């Protein structure tokens, strides 16, 4: 037999009811947010990642790349399409799919928010990203941010680093040797980058603050919480949980900050934006170790039990007409024996059953009976659709 | 710049919700037949479809694929999950999501039924391919079915669909052409066409499927009989355009926060925020700017309100907050705002 790819998963029918569910709640919480979805291709030129992976020469030879993240693909698709020149603005965005990084497929979910720095924006993401976790109960949350200044301040800083380490720098490889040059903080006792904060970055920082305390967000400062990336300014967080059964008790459940230089490694505008990503996979995880049970009623609402084929065939215009009217209803093929439709019924989770064999079928009349009370209701067999509709 | 890969396409914020509404009309459709959703990796071992494609050498120089349709990779997880023993049968299987062929990339859609070769399943199905696509007000459907018969070939079987077609008021017509090579595509094999002047031939196959016997076997597994179909939600998407079929979508903002200066900004996110805690749509303007072009965004996102904080709204704690369509505006206490709006 054929086995699926290492490192990969099929999501079958007991969970992908739970990704449904977080999926659509997902689409929901981003309508009140104003968000649009955005789905890109599987595969990007490689050279938008150029900027490991599943590369290969197809295409006509040409490099192409399941993609690793839905971060330069919406940049890709912002600039392709020229969204910078959009009359709505900032362009509010938001994806959901399979990533590949050689599990080597795993879903992550984001946004991304191009087109307005401002701090009631960064705000509004921070908001949201608590929204999102909150909304599905989670509890032992702990909201974790920082500043990386803008783009003066990091290179007032960057100076600072090369003060630094220029003295000693052929103690380190010609990996770290050639970043002093271009960016020492790769190269990371040394100073720290929010020690430059300019005037200005550090009234954003405490804006953005502001903000948190305003909407009663309560959240962690980690001075040591930056990135390396040139083109990350401002805003860094990280969502966090708590949690005993954790490698270590802590995991991050979703992480992201502003950035501006990543359109332009893209060959596009200087436009600024911030956003996040989170996985599916560990909120699903996450919902688990607090034990948390979703709404997922996955119960069939009635099950027709048949007796013979007038019977039978009676069922099967009747489950079309059900089915035409939102109920949930399914009979039984394989025919078998009423201990075992019964037993189908129970393993569907029919929350009713009926039994129609022909006595049923003149009298025009049967018995429902609630599976869980085991109490029958006897009705006209015509009332059955009107009776499950209301 | 550099450019999407040719023959493919993004699908941005103004068909991703047409196609998040026929998405969730599908799962909900399938809620009804009891069939349930499975979801296989973007590529299967090249052996799988052995039996042009993206394939590459990758995995660790392992031979994978980047699949071309989703009935293999359903009857790949069926074995080897060992479904066949499964005590609840048939296996009612769909699924929903991008293939890929050398546009290359398509959004596939469809369901399988494993495990139980039976008239009254093949009726199941059939009703149901024409549900979905009644199900979104199309109309010039046209339903063509056919019959290879069994191996040994049966035609009782094929009355007994077409009884139970009449049963359920299911017009078809019985195209003896429409036929399949593949030697385990045992029974049925049907197509959903819908006659539009816009195609050429003024019709287009929207759906199309059948029972087979022998697929299972090539792919390593029992002899079990199945059925399925496949469906593009490109091409439904497409059909709904033609017959000129709009769908309840329209994501309209439900209130737009058009704020005077700083005081009255900083009182907009908490509002905003609150707002958003409690379903109700709402956004403000970032960026800064005059109220003719905040005023314009509003229009722009398509909100059904209104309302313009400043700071004398911000003392008499009341707001006018007007509709945007009549243009009519309601006075109320800036506490309401919330309440009103649930």
């Amino acid at each position: 037999m054929i086995k699926i790819p290492r490192g990969t998963q099929d999501i079958l029918p007991e969970d992908s009811k739970k990704w449904r569910y977080i999926e659509n709640q997902l689409d929901e919480l981003m309508t009140f947010y104003n968000y649009k979805e955005i789905r890109t291709p599987i595969f990007e030129s490689t050279d938008l990642f150029a900027r490991e992976m599943y590369t290969f020469k197809d295409k006509g030879d040409r490099s192409i790349t399941l993609r690793p993240e839905g971060t330069a693909a919406v940049v890709r698709s912002y600039i392709e399409h020229k969204m910078q020149g959009n009359p709505n603005q900032p362009i509010k965005l938001y994806y959901n799919g399979p990533m590949f990084r050689y599990y080597r497929q795993f879903n992550q979910f984001g946004v991304e928010a191009i087109g307005a720095e401002n701090p009631s924006v960064d705000a509004e993401v921070l908001a949201m990203v608590m929204h999102i976790y909150q909304s599905f109960g989670l509890k032992h949350l702990k909201l974790v941010i920082n500043s990386v200044g803008d783009m003066a301040s990091r290179k007032e800083y960057n100076e600072a680093l090369v003060k630094h380490f220029e003295p000693v720098i052929h103690e380190f490889c010609s990996d770290c040797q050639s970043r002093l040059h271009t960016d020492p903080m790769r190269i990371l006792t040394a100073p720290r980058i929010t020690d430059f904060l300019n005037e200005e970055s550090k009234a954003y920082y405490e804006q953005v603050k502001a903000y948190l305390d305003d909407l009663g967000i309560p959240y962690t400062e980690d001075p040591n919480l930056v990135r390396g990336l040139d083109y990350y300014t401002h805003t860094a967080f990280e969502l966090m949980m708590d949690n005993p059964n954790y490698d270590g008790a802590i995991t991050t459940l979703c992480g992201g900050g502003r950035y501006n230089g990543l359109l332009e490694l893209l060959d596009g505008p200087s436009e600024t934006g911030i956003g996040f990503a989170l996985s599916i996979e560990r909120l699903l995880l996450a919902l688990e170790e607090e034990g948390i049970e979703l709404d997922i009623e996955e119960n069939l609402d009635l099950f027709i039990v048949t007796m013979g084929d007038q019977a039978d065939r009676y069922a099967v215009k009747l489950l079309n007409h059900l089915r035409h009217n939102g109920i949930k209803a399914d009979k039984d093929y394989l025919q078998r024996k009423i201990k075992g439709q019964m037993k189908q019924a129970d393993r569907l989770g029919a929350k009713f059953t009926i039994v129609i064999g022909d006595q049923e079928l003149e009298n025009n009349k049967i018995d429902v009976k609630n599976m869980t009370t085991g109490e029958s209701e006897t009705i006209e067999l015509d009332a059955l659709v009107e009776y499950f509709k209301k």
